[PDB]
């Protein structure tokens, strides 16, 4: 059947911002995850998993007798499709039961390993998601071989239909880099927002770049992806060779006798794929990635054999019984045990990307220490894995269950606690009225409450304007952000602050963090009483305001808006359109599609755009909250044309005498062109759509104030 | 950016039953639309239209100085897109004002004949959807130029995304027939559901089929295409030759002049499209199909001039300006108006498609008892307009406003009022009783009351348990509905009706509608008691009995179910996968795909399937409502394949013995394969989750009993 998306392939996608729909969630309308896992037996799952651990199905044979290996794979593979450029990807969601993960070449036999999980989530039910039981799974796999680790939130909720992510444009698994659809360019840059080297791989690819074995080059390509998933060379390496501790690959014969992905299977398989013809296709002749190794001679269990090994021996570079590229130790003994057999033993063995922990110079010297002293390996691997499996949570106020580390991490982006009573409805109404005699106008209170605001992603659930970031390096230099402007407006909220709390009594005291927004709150209120509405902003207080030693400034890098439509900003000329950047901000506010209307329109009135640019600002009364952007854009009167000086800048002219009447961008237009966005303008450009579009901008204004406040969950 | 649905085009698409959530939806969810219509002055709006008819505008003039002809057509192909198959398209969705109706070539141009409303659109708001405004738009070019119409009726709500409608398989626009998607096979048999000759036409091609110019050959195409539209001869020609008394048609120059359809167009374009380069682009040099015809003396005025022209010249094929197909007038004088110039006049023309009026045998009889008697003509063609406009707006309850036309036609599938007191709570325990003494099981029960209820469709709003149809032909013999059984149970349903109602005091008497109903509702307490469970399921009384005069036999013939997975029915071997066609159903009955999954899962537990078939019954409780279909569908002890005999039946042994424990169809299945409907099955089959899937089964239930109740709504 032909459809939309076949006929005019590049027209905008607005699905993305309608997934997620109550329609298509199981639980009812009132369903509170955190409430039911509040309530779950903790310890008694987590005594199920560790008896899982060695109860062998005999449809998937556990290695050793211990399945901990492949359920450490499991929850790594589950985290490891973050990517910091957006905060897609990552554990949080339980996306791997979903496609496309479920069916990645680099996910295979994953879903096996979910199935064995089926009885255990089938007991708890609700009061235990998927994606935290993919994680609790790792993290019991881990204390069940003897490893400590640093601890374990609850709290993913689980999602019920696959995720819109941009995972790249090739048209081939795994395609090697260079085709016409390459995500490598220049001298080995990969492409923003990708983090892994092919399509269908986690990181990277086992046997080197593009297949090529040389442990140095992989090294490059291993720092280049772990940092894109956030991640440091001393966590890089404490995570690779703390995984390779355990389990082994599985490579028993060629891989041509696996068949189809999960997605591609047939019905009967009941949602699993890869199903091998090699032999019993399973267990001992189990082929997965098709490499066969085995890292340590005690595979169930905590060791420091992986750096013993990698140091004590000299490496060869061989083939697996599929064919791929893989080492072996140079004169060895046999002494890493057979998963099966208990009267054959092998030689150790290594992937090319585990060898490039000794080859790259950087990487080597943290191995050795990790080496000389497995207790700091052991730290390092117990910190990194609670970051890899939690980076995605968002705010510490999200994480939930007895096990909970106390310890506050710089990467968690902290707020501090608040320790004094809050500002009450009265407070706010003075509040208000002092930043509004304060001489701040309607556009310096919207613009800046946005900019501390929206720096939100859902992806990831970081930033968002509690903390009062905007103030600290480096939200307050961005050039979305006005750094001039900001600072001259923070510093008069500065002194309406001082001077408020200097006022009062019993330790009440407003944070700057709450004032900022309370001062966008007093901005929209006064902009509808310019228009002759007079409304109150929802506002609700409890925000706090974290130092620039709680600051992060280069993991806050990724948060920098290089593209908001709603201020009509693009720092620099991209391959992708501006109404495309749109959308993709708007999915990471969580914003509908008629959300982002409302907001967008109502933002060109009041005076958003960086740089007070004319483009979009359709009104002749601005810094009043009307419906003019949408009345206006609608008006078949006006004439557009791309100017000659940019084809991304169009004229508005009137149609019979040809004078100009406003300016806009591709963002601004789009609202005219998609035939979905027009229809949504339409309704607010009505006649008797005045009080529906202030209503409605109050209420997406709030909604995204509000992006981060998981205190009041 | 690669996305799911090009790694695996054939997997099942679930996005279709979670449009239309409340996320696309810019009312807020509470907007009631016939509260909103019913207090517009549609008086008002009818000036307003009346006054733009002659209201020319620079952008688009207006042909002869009017635009009723351009509505007319803009009116029609709202309504001509509506396929009697499966009640998708036509005008009650407002769909023509996305993609991809908005661009198909057929409706070239109309984006103009829109973009005109905008004005009234705006001025009234939310009280006047488009697309009623489409139709009362061309009610009134009618009523402008000397047309009586029958009447009008609004309540059309308006929709905010595109429908998910199955328009062919063709990836070339207008392709004729016999390539490599074909839509005809056979002796010119076009495929169902499609109800249109080429991808983007409205019914056929106006220079003939695959544009061979041969009338004759062009009316079988009519016929068959009108027919699949609910349309018989007399209809067929009173709207060809109605519509054709109006206007011309648009082809001043080569086509090649015409540039991108609106969802192709630049984003200067504002929505707009087919731009043209040939002369002014407009008016007199005007490009829309490419032929240069204009059929009347008259063409803004109601004439009888059509059928004197059709009869009165012989016709000579030629060629448009744009070397499309055409006839004209031998020996004629120039009689025909200029759309611009009064120096100019023109002789008469026709479409190939016209002289198929005059030249197919059935057509010219009615053609010329058209002629001869204009008062018929007119009649005739008021009442197909109204139709062909409110076909698919279903019962007369959802008719609003002061122009409905009181009398009932038999396409309407008009349910009597009622004229009596309802039963009471009281009433329906005491009836519930009777109905579980009679001897009655949960399997009669349930699949009775389903097959009565589950011919609803909500595409154009035909079917449901409303009526008492299932007592009538042609349902009571449909194979679906299992005829023998079905007459046993009617029978003694009707015993136990015609014991009560003889039995009442002040006129109360239950219709057997509701009494169906209402024993289907037992049968789903009992079912619920039998699983130890104690559950009131909702009734609401007021469905009243239809006769067999009321009910056309051959109109209901395309409400039989064919494929109805909800009973693991399928009447024969198709070429569409059977689950992908219980998406369908679902669609048609409104259900999300939580909904599907829970009421399939219990319809099989029940006892629903045709046939008493063990398929997908997996249970050893039959006639308990229980979770039991998914916890056994989701046991990992049992291993399935398809059969030998049959590659769509699927047995399911035990993985440890071999032993035969089920047997399924493809729709049992893809609960356990496809891996959203999986995560749904989960919820269910977990074991917290007894007493919510017997809830959430009786609130599905109830649902699909009450879809076609608007007299309650
Ligand atoms: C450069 C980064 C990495 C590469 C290229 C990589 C590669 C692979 C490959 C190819 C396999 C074999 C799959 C199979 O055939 O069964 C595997 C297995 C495994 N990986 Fe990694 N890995 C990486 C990082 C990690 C990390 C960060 C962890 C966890 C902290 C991890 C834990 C494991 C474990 C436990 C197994 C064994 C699975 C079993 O016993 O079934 N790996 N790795
Ligand atoms: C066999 C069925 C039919 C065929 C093939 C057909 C074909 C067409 C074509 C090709 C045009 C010219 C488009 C352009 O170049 O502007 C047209 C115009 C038009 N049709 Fe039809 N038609 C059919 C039935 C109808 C019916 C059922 C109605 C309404 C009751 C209708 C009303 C009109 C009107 C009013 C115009 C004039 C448009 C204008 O003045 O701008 N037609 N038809
Ligand atoms: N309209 C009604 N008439 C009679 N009983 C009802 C009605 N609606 C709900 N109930 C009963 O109330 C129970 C729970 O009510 P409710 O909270 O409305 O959720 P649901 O949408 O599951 O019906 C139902 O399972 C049914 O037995
Ligand atoms: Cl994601
Ligand atoms: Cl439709
Ligand atoms: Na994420
Ligand atoms: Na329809």
């Amino acid at each position: 059947g032909t459809s939309n998306r076949d006929w005019w392939p590049n027209q905008l996608d607005l699905s993305i911002l309608h997934r997620h729909s109550s329609l298509s969630d199981p639980m009812g309308k009132d369903f509170n995850y955190a409430q039911a896992f509040e309530k779950l037996d903790l310890a008694a799952v987590k005594r199920d998993l560790h008896a899982l651990m060695t109860t062998s199905q005999d449809w998937w044979p556990a290695d050793f007798g211990h399945y901990g290996g492949l359920f450490i794979r499991m929850a790594w593979h589950s985290a490891g499709t973050y990517r910091t450029a957006d905060g897609r990807g990552g554990a949080g969601e339980g996306q791997q039961r979903f496609a496309p993960l479920n069916s990645w070449p680099d996910n295979a036999n994953l879903d096996k390993a979910r199935r064995l999980l089926w009885p255990i989530k089938q007991k708890y039910g609700r009061a235990i998601s998927w994606a935290d039981l993919l994680i609790l799974t790792g993290n019991v796999a881990l204390e069940s071989m003897g490893f400590k680790t640093f601890g374990f939130a609850g709290g993913r909720a689980d999602t019920w239909e696959p995720e819109d992510v941009y995972w790249g444009s090739e048209k081939i698994w795994l395609e090697l880099s260079g085709g016409p659809n390459s995500r490598y360019s220049g001298d080995r840059q990969l492409e923003n927002p990708l983090a892994a080297v092919q399509m269908g791989l986690i990181y990277v690819n086992p046997e080197g770049p593009d297949g090529n074995p040389d442990p140095v080059a992989a090294a490059r390509d291993i720092r280049d992806t772990f940092a894109r998933m956030a991640m440091n060379d001393e966590e890089t390496v404490a995570l690779i060779a703390g995984g390779h501790t355990f389990g082994k690959t599985h490579g028993a014969g060629p891989a041509s006798n696996v068949g189809a992905e999960p997605e591609a299977a047939g019905i009967e398989a009941q949602g699993l794929g890869w199903k091998s013809a090699y032999r019993t296709g399973k267990g001992a002749d189990a082929i997965t990635s098709g490499l066969e190794v085995t890292w340590t001679t005690t595979p169930t269990q905590w060791s420091h054999n992986f750096f013993e090994n990698l140091f004590g021996y000299e490496w060869e570079l061989t083939k697996s019984p599929a064919g791929a590229h893989q080492w072996v130790a140079k004169g060895a003994d046999a002494v890493i045990p057979d998963a099966f057999d208990p009267s054959k033993k092998h030689r150790p063995t290594m992937l090319t990307t585990d060898l490039s922990l000794r080859f790259d110079p950087a990487y080597e010297k943290i191995s050795r220490r990790f080496h000389e002293n497995p207790e700091q390996f052991a730290d390092a691997f117990a910190r990194a894995w609670f970051k890899l499996t939690h980076r995605d949570m968002g705010p510490r106020a999200r994480y939930l269950g007895p096990e909970v580390p106390a310890e506050v991490l710089l990467w968690q982006d902290p707020i501090p606690a608040v320790d004094h009573p809050l500002i009450d409805a009265a407070d706010a109404a003075e509040l208000k009225a002092k930043v509004l005699a304060s001489g701040l106008t309607v556009s310096q209170l919207v613009s800046t409450a946005w900019a501390a605001a929206s720096t939100f992603r859902g992806s990831d659930k970081r930033g968002g304007a509690n903390g009062a970031r905007i103030r600290l390096a480096p939200q307050k230099d961005w050039e979305a952000n006005q750094p001039e402007q900001l600072a001259a407006v923070l510093e008069t909220l500065e002194a309406i602050r001082t001077a408020f709390n200097g006022a009062q009594r019993g330790g009440k005291q407003v944070s700057l963090a709450d004032l900022i927004v309370l001062a966008g709150c007093a901005g929209v209120e006064q902009a509808a009483k310019n228009a002759g509405h007079a409304v109150t902003v929802p506002f609700a207080p409890g925000r706090a305001d974290a130092s620039q030693e709680q600051t992060d400034v280069e993991s806050m890098a990724v948060l920098e808006p290089v593209a908001d439509g709603f201020r009509n900003y693009l720092k620099g000329k991209y391959r992708v359109p501006a109404e495309v950047l749109l959308v993709d901000k708007a999915q990471l506010l969580t914003l509908s599609a008629p959300e982002m209307t409302v907001l967008l329109g109502g933002l060109r009135v009041l005076g958003a755009n960086v740089g007070q640019s004319r483009h979009g600002v359709f009104t002749a009364r601005e810094q009043a909250l009307t419906n003019d952007f949408f009345v206006n854009l609608l008006d078949m009167g006006t004439e557009w044309k791309p100017t000659a000086a940019d084809a991304d800048v169009f004229e508005g002219r009137d149609r019979a005498t040809g004078e100009l009447k406003w300016t806009g961008t591709r963002v601004d237009l789009v609202f005219g062109s998609h035939s979905q966005l027009r229809a949504l303008a339409e309704v607010y450009g009505s006649a008797d759509a005045q009080e529906k579009f202030v209503r409605d901008f109050v209420a997406v204004w709030n909604k995204v104030m509000n992006l981060d406040r998981f205190d009041l969950a």
